[PDB]
């Protein structure tokens, strides 16, 4: 079977209906992406376009990264939140306060390594926070 490695360095959270940015039957409270740098994992490219631009309207600098996307994320200054699928990778990431994921890829439930690779992003120097959606998963 698949055995994902643990990770006490990151705090696991359950995304709920609380906030202003709606996201898959869930409401991301800006307190999870606003206030610093955060990475949001999406399963659709069309959502990355609205979800990122919408954040700029909320007051957060958000970027959407995916296959065929231009370098726009800026993790060097200004609270920027990166919302991308598996295109941003993690060659230069790690400086994130938390990662909001939908635990689902292309509509299907994320795979064992998906959260393993997705969780490994926040917690580089401090305790990273990770909020997942999980419609019928636990």
């Amino acid at each position: 079977g698949s055995v994902t490695v643990p990770h006490p360095n990151i705090e696991e959270v359950a995304l709920s209906t609380t906030g202003e940015i709606p996201f898959y039957g869930k409401a991301i409270p800006l307190e999870v992406i606003k206030g610093g740098r955060h990475l949001i994992f999406c399963h659709s490219k069309k959502k990355c376009d609205e979800l990122a631009a919408k954040l700029v309207a909320l007051g957060i600098n958000a970027v959407a990264y995916y296959r065929g996307l231009d370098v726009s994320v800026i993790p060097t200054n200004g609270d920027v939140v990166v919302v991308a699928t598996d295109a941003l990778m993690t060659g230069f990431t790690g400086d994130f306060d938390s990662v909001i994921d939908c635990n689902t890829s292309d509509g299907k439930p994320q795979d064992a390594v998906s959260r393993t690779q997705r969780r490994g992003r926040t917690g580089r120097g401090k305790p990273g926070i990770y909020r997942f959606v999980a419609p019928g998963e636990r």
